[PDB]
């Protein structure tokens, strides 16, 4: 009838127009068509409020764990009054991440690469000559009878020599961190079929006229160092860096230059009466290939591409406050329903990946989530995605463990572990 | 005289009686006849108000560091009027924890399992006979004038080879962490003779009609990847995982399966006229247990099996909100009554284990110190505890050391080393 | 005219002093003629206030990051009023630090220290007499026709033996840390051309009766175990702890009892007719020290001494309360002006420098900055200081790299790298 005594709907239009214009006009980003978002976050909030001649002007403070996924509510009320709509504060990214940069390949060594000569008599050169990367070898007094190549007839006396270079299969490629980590954390203002979002960063929080957010942080460090990568999969543990040999994992190392490796080579040789003597080479370098084959899988690491990202619980706090005009304000939540639609285990105790499970996941919001079993997690809190069902999570379970147990929030499943 | 009109007593015990129940109905649990707790901490306060007809309702709102033992207290008055009683919001638990899995023993070789052979004539067999886990050796060329076995007139032909595993006396036991570490923070409403306690964990802020608390937090990466175990102690640092032999602690292993080690055995042989040669074995494996011997043993490290606790400062914000009715509520806190009974330190400067000491501890409360020393120390706050008075620390002490000063709260001791 | 009336000149000056002396009077430390500090920082705000008879005491609180050179600003008004005054809360110091122990020097081998025996006949000692600390070497059956020692006639039978120890030229020296590390946080009051400082630790907020503060922060573990050290920098990476002889960074390591080293001697002998055997060394320790020419840098950590410092962003978060009496109180900040007034860049592309850059930088105030680039970079923030004009940063910049690019807040610069 007026535009003097607006009707809720129009009231209720306006302030959401008057909200999105004042966070798109301080740089915002107005994102469309997300999934649902039901917030399940609700903590201790703050109201106050200041009158402008006879006019109130109201506040509602609180904050939120910066965790993937997870939002919280606020209702907006007329004083004393009816409902009108809701603001959920959503954490809508959070990882962390590094570049990385390529060290070496390594494998098993599956053959020698050598040279090999011979002297009848002097002692052996100094020093034995040599490629670079290649490891020597020599034995001094090598002429004696029944051990001669033809025409010598020197005795305790010449050499025989050579170098060697091990041959490998490649199996991993081995990294190391090449940057700071950083957060990368997005947090978003959501509205009715509307959200309006941006990163956020320690030194800058976001301001606009009505809303204000920040994030309070600590500096982390909780990405590795060195990795291995074999089939998209990220591995750690006992790993050498370029041009360390230590008998660990990637003690043969080859990368563009070449390859490295050390120890001291399995080297005899058997004689003949007038002809050379036979080489008998058993091992170049020292190669412990094996230790990757036990290097751990860190799920919670995945190649973006280097780059590396990794999964994380909470990297600090989202502070947070809405100033409306005269209104009342309430935070509420809601628990989200989750359903474990299928869970598939295999593995073993003990072992690298120890005990693997497929979870596929049905979600009624974007969310955060609890998750827990019998067995040890390497995770204690999983993001849910309406927009993913498969999902992959590690155990450490007990040789004594015939069902392994998972629950997601409040869904529960069960099964016997595939071997 | 009338329940209209009651007098203080009555007054307190209804307002204690309405909290404990709202916090026994949301699930806090009720613990009595616990020690001793005086609040130790005060910071700034926030208080505000709604009234609702003609009726003011009232809060404070504040936080405390997640610090284990460490508590705030809350006096509540008559508006304008006099003090009724304490709220006081007690830390009682901080700890980080993790699974840890057996990888394997080690310790000094002390013997050498050995086999071998001689030929007469031919080459070394390849490979050279072995069981798994053993390594080999041999040499060519055995077969000599003055060096026969019985029988035998070959001259440089033959072989002479076997293999060998090293046998250790085990000191240590060595296992790698086998989960996520986590959190595990229990928290307090303390009221007089009476506390209500709760676990609280980041994605569920604890929630009562009158008292809603949560825990703002980062995912913390405090706990070591592999330690090695002795006699109920935790050491840490340069640690071979399995499968690893590189020249640290731990280069033999000796688990279920058998043992792992590697190396150029030292091997040589004397000869006989006419009998088989004596084998000269003078080490099969590499074993580097003397790094064993000189890990730190890091005191925040328990074992409570596996299961390995870690004691550690903060591990984040207690917010806290408490709104009874129409009423002021302050901030207040007291100095903790500390005095060391004794002090007793012995060791030495640059050693493993530093500079120990044992410390016996008077408190008149549960609390949270600060432990200063003239030495370097490995902890900066200690908690103390009225039933516990014995306290051991370990201390970086400089060369030119003669007394050993330590002060813990407000007390002071000294005493002179125990050489 | 009259103390009845003051004008606005005098009721500054007093609410000043009052101030400044509460802050004195509750042990803060007056700094005077610091740099220009001017607040970067502005977040929400909350604003409250009790009234004692009718007397109106409004407060304000507020919260800024703990990070290095940064400030916040309020301004105090007159209630519906004119601007008065502005109180600055400015973050002057944060830093992390620890204590580190000597434990050895390494680099390159330059020389061996060896001795030598033989014996005409029987056959190898046990054990071969050395040194501690010196490897041995041996071999039976030496004495042969053609190869006797002077009036020796034993065949196949003696032995020719020794010890040796690698000589070196000590190039890096390796510190282990041997304390807890702790954060160091500063924290100021700023008013006109005074300011009040104090050191903050989690335990104990600092108390006035205007303005309280405290830290909320949680345990770091930012600081390496072990370090190399050479020319006043410090490197980390693959570095051998005392004792441990792994084929990486510091595999031989000299202190003050002597020298450690393993591994198996390059031993063999030549013969004479009727004179001693000569040894033939060609190695006696195995030595990585090629490793530690490949270590990183890392420009966070500086010697303070021994005692290193790590630069750091944020470690927490600085809450604070200011209650001056009946004022309106609002936030503030300023954009910082930073020029980069030039930058070299000089390194290489997977390299342990990385690509290193030197800037020149102008700056109107103490503050904290982002930086940025089109290489990864090593930090995320970067204070600048009037006081200071020259900083260094490391950068990892891809081969395909032909200009670096560098920003400081809103200055940016480029320079081609400098090979
Ligand atoms: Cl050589
Ligand atoms: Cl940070
Ligand atoms: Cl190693
Ligand atoms: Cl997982
Ligand atoms: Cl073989
Ligand atoms: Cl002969
Ligand atoms: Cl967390
Ligand atoms: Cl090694
Ligand atoms: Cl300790
Ligand atoms: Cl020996
Ligand atoms: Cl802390
Ligand atoms: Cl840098
Ligand atoms: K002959
Ligand atoms: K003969
Ligand atoms: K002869
Ligand atoms: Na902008
Ligand atoms: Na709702
Ligand atoms: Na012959
Ligand atoms: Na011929
Ligand atoms: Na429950
Ligand atoms: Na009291
Ligand atoms: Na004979
Ligand atoms: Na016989
Ligand atoms: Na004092
Ligand atoms: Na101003
Ligand atoms: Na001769
Ligand atoms: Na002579």
């Amino acid at each position: 009838k007026s535009i003097n005594h607006p009707d809720i709907e129009n009231y209720i239009a306006a302030l959401q127009s008057d909200i999105a214009n004042d966070l798109t006009m301080h740089y915002f980003k107005p994102l469309k068509n997300l999934p649902a978002i039901i917030p399940q976050y609700k903590t201790m909030t703050l109201n106050g409020d200041k009158v402008s001649n006879g006019i109130r002007n109201s506040y509602i403070e609180s904050h939120i764990p910066a965790i993937n996924g997870l939002s919280a509510g606020i209702n907006i009320a007329m004083p004393n009054g009816e409902s009108l709509f809701s603001i959920i504060i959503y954490v809508r990214r959070v990882i962390n991440k590094a570049s990385y940069r390529f060290l070496y390949e390594t494998g098993p060594t599956i053959g020698i690469n050598a040279k090999h000569e011979e002297v009848c008599t002097g002692k052996c050169p100094s020093p034995i000559p040599h490629q670079d990367g290649w490891v020597t070898f020599s034995k001094e007094r090598s002429s004696n009878w029944g051990c001669e190549e033809w025409g010598c007839l020197a005795i305790n006396d010449g050499c025989l020599y050579g170098s060697c270079q091990d041959i490998i299969r490649p199996e991993y490629k081995i990294y190391k961190k090449s940057s700071i980590e950083q957060k990368d954390v997005e947090v978003c203002i959501t509205m009715a079929h509307e959200s309006f979002c941006s990163t956020v960063d320690v030194l800058q929080p976001l301001i606009s006229d009505r809303i204000q957010l920040d994030i309070q942080t600590i500096q982390m460090d909780s990405m590795p160092n060195i990795i291995a990568v074999k089939n998209g999969k990220v591995y750690v543990g006992d790993i050498n860096d370029l041009g360390s040999t230590a008998k660990k994992c990637g003690s043969v190392q080859l990368y563009s230059e070449g390859i490295i490796g050390s120890g001291t080579p399995k080297f005899d040789y058997v004689c003949h009466a007038f002809n050379r003597k036979d080489v008998i080479l058993r091992r170049c370098f020292d190669n412990s290939y094996q230790s990757c084959l036990l290097l751990e899988q860190d799920n919670t690491l995945t190649i973006a591409s280097m780059e590396v990202h990794k999964k994380v619980s909470s990297v600090g706090t989202i502070n947070y406050k809405i100033m409306l005009g005269d209104f009342d304000y309430n935070a509420y939540s809601t628990q989200a329903t989750v359903t474990i639609d299928e869970i598939r285990c295999g593995g073993c105790y003990g072992c690298p990946e120890g005990m693997a499970c497929a979870l596929k996941l049905s979600t009624n919001t974007i969310g955060s989530c609890s998750i827990k079993s019998n067995c040890d997690t390497y995770i204690k809190i999983i993001a849910v995605d309406p927009m993913q069902s498969e999902y992959s999570i590690k155990l450490n379970c007990p040789l004594a463990t015939e069902t392994v147990s998972v629950s997601v929030c409040s869904a529960s499943a069960y099964t016997k572990p595939s071997i």
